[PDB]
This record gives structure tokens, C-alpha cells and sequence, in this order.
């Protein structure tokens, strides 16, 4: 249905720019939210029209070109996620002193996006930057700082688009602390590091993957049907191979082949935060002409000034400990005028934190750790 459908589109969306992160920022530890990115861009495209909507359309992987339909679509994604005790989703728009939003887009960003709205003097920059952090400070419990730079606002700005997302779970079995030790963490063939490992003997939902050389792990949240997908490569330097095999298979292909079983789970405590400013990324999946003076917008704003994306930025954090998972994201768009089963996570793997095991709000690698 709806939901399967939105699900798919953005897990595809998800491995695209996953693999675009995983190549612009190589040997670090990636985390992002595909949906935040998804969600932030969407509204942008509400005030896009011809080449730029198309581009827009395409790369999102968005199921309508219309922006009603568009806009109906994560309508029905975010009001099921107001009802939650473990998600928070906000959007907010920040505009230009003096300038008015088409109606039309205003309606769409507020019914149907649940978008609130606050006018801002971009002028006074280092101002505008505090008012729109402050607010994404807020709603991911500080977690994300400093979102939009004030060096990205100017005079020239119009307005800002932002999406935040918020998580924290408990896990359904959790981990118990006394069992945690230091234990070996293999960056690679000549390198190793000692690491909290947590380990905890349970009934999980398990794949082995033979076709990818890995396999996969389910740990649920506590009164919820979200969980962490965990990918784990046969081999220690397995990882990239891995990350290329995903691109021939499915989120859902994936999450259809788990079954409960025994397992004997060591998985490292561990938190990491990443940021990316996302033209390249966009630009590499067909959506160069939002950033460029061909540009088309002419459908956010009264004003008959052309507008264009100036910067894209996405930050996110998250913690996995003993007792579960915090984690954070957002993102900002700049507009301006022109017999146990073992499961030893102790070696570089990918998760993803999923809803209704397809639909995936947060996705990561782990490729080093500390200490």
C-alpha cells in the first residue's frame, strides 16, 4: 500500500546516498537519517516547477509530480508518527523579513508537512543562524548544534527549510552492564582497538546472507515495531564489498529473510556523529539545477525574484548502549535570490534503524572506534 510503497522509495533513496556519503567521507563513521533528508527536500520541491521539480522528483525517488499528491504522501507518514512515545518529527520554515510565502505552498508546508513558520532577518545572519539552531537544538534534546552556519545566510537568503528528527528507545532485550567488557574491535587486517563490548544471549530475528557473504541481526525497541538492522560482513575487511553487494538486493529483501533462533550477540557500546553539507551528493543523483542560476522556485514565495538552493546540510547523532538507542538529525536548505547462532559485531558493519522493518529513519556504518 501506501506505506510499503513510500518505504521502498526512500529505502532506495537511502543505499543512493548512502554510497555517495560512503565514497565523499571514506574511514569515518557514517550516520545520517534518509527520512529527514527525504522529508526536508520534498518541501522544497512543493516550490519547484519543470527541469528543477523533475530533478527533484527523480532523485527523491517522490511517486507524483504533483505537489498536492506529494504532499499527501508524508502527510499520512508524519501524522502516524506524532502518536509515539520514542519519535519526534519536526519541520519548521524560516523566511525573510518582508517576504510573503504563496499560499499554496504555505498550505501544503502546514497541513499537510505540519511545518511551523517564523519570519527572521537573514541580513542580521549570525541572528538568524541562532534562531534557526536554537529551534533545532530543541526539538533533538541539543543533540544537534550548530545546524546551519551563519557563513551559509546573508542579505541575499529568502528562506530555510528544516526537518529534525528525534529517537530514543529502549531495547527490547536490554543488555546487561556487568557483562560488558573491554574487547577487541578489528579496524583491519593490521589494526585492532579495545572497545566496550556488550554481550547478551537471546531469541532474535536472524538471516544468514550467503549471496551478500554476511549477516543480518534484528534488535527490536521496547513497545514499538521499530528496531536495528545490523549487516554484518563474514570477513573483517568485508565491509566494502558489503556496501556494494546491498545495491543488488532490498532493505525489504532483506528484513523478509530473518528468522527467530538463538544467538549469542557481541556488539560494541558505542556513539557517532557525522556531518555533510549535500550539494555533491544531490548533484550526483541528478539534482544539479536547484543549485545552479537556471534554478526554478517560482512557486515559494509572492516575490518575483528567482531563487536557487544555496546550501544543504544534514547532521546526526546517535548513542547504542546496554539499555538502547538515542538518536538524532536534521536537516537544513538554504534558499537565496539569484547451539547458540554467534553474531560477534567485531568488525566493521552497517545498521539501520527501521520502522515496520522497511522503512528506514536512521542509516549507519561503524568502521572505527576509539580507545
Amino acid at each position: 500500500a501506501a506505506h510499503q510503497e513510500f518505504a521502498r522509495r526512500l529505502a532506495l533513496f537511502s543505499i543512493n546516498v548512502y554510497g555517495k556519503l560512503s565514497g565523499q567521507k571514506p574511514g569515518e563513521n557514517i550516520v545520517f537519517s534518509p527520512f529527514s533528508i527525504q522529508t526536508c527536500a520534498a518541501m522544497a520541491r512543493l516550490g519547484a516547477e519543470n527541469e528543477t521539480a523533475t530533478q527533484l522528483d527523480q532523485g527523491l525517488g517522490l511517486a507524483s509530480s504533483d505537489p498536492e499528491q506529494i504532499a499527501h504522501s508524508f502527510h499520512q507518514v508524519l501524522a502516524a508518527y506524532q502518536d509515539s512515545q520514542i519519535l519526534r518529527i519536526a519541520n519548521k520554515i524560516f523566511v525573510m523579513d518582508g517576504y510573503q510565502l504563496r499560499q499554496e505552498f504555505d498550505q501544503l508546508l502546514s497541513k499537510q508537512f505540519l511545518s511551523a513558520a517564523q519570519s527572521v532577518d537573514f541580513s542580521k545572519n549570525v541572528q538568524a543562524a541562532a534562531t534557526i539552531n536554537n529551534w533545532v537544538e530543541q526539538r533533538t534534546n541539543h543533540l544537534i548544534k550548530d545546524l546551519v552556519p551563519a557563513d551559509v545566510l546573508n542579505s541575499e537568503s529568502r528562506l530555510v527549510l528544516v526537518n529534525a528528527i528525534h529517537f530514543k528507545g529502549t531495547w527490547q532485550h536490554q543488555f546487561a552492564k556487568h557483562l560488558t567488557r573491554p574487547d577487541t574491535f578489528h579496524l583491519d587486517g593490521e589494526r585492532t582497538v579495545q572497545v566496550p563490548m556488550m554481550s547478551l544471549k537471546e531469541r532474535f530475528r536472524y538471516a544468514d546472507l550467503p549471496a551478500l557473504d554476511a549477516m543480518a541481526l534484528e534488535l527490536p525497541y521496547k513497545d514499538s515495531d521499530l528496531s536495528m538492522l545490523i549487516v554484518l560482513p563474514n570477513t573483517k575487511t568485508g565491509l566494502p564489498a558489503l556496501e556494494e553487494k546491498l545495491r543488488l538486493t532490498t532493505l525489504s529483501q532483506i528484513t523478509q529473510s530473518l528468522y527467530e533462533t538463538k544467538v549469542a550477540l557481541k556488539l560494541p557500546r558505542f556513539k557517532a556523529e557525522f556531518q555533510v553539507e549535500l550539494s555533491e551528493v544531490f548533484q550526483k543523483l541528478g539534482m544539479s539545477r536547484m543549485f545552479s542560476d537556471q534554478a526554478e522556485f517560482g512557486k515559494m514565495l509572492q516575490s518575483p525574484e528567482p531563487l536557487k538552493v544555496s546550501a544543504i546540510i544534514h547532521k546526526a547523532f546517535i548513542e547504542v548502549n546496554e539499555e538502547g538507542t538515542e538518536a538524532a538529525a536534521a536537516t537544513g536548505m538554504a534558499v537565496r535570490r539569484k547451539e547458540p547462532i554467534e553474531f560477534f559485531a567485531d568488525h566493521p558493519f552497517t545498521y539501520v534503524l527501521v520502522h515496520q522493518k522497511d522503512l528506514p529513519l536512521f542509516w549507519g556504518s561503524v568502521v572505527r572506534l576509539e580507545e
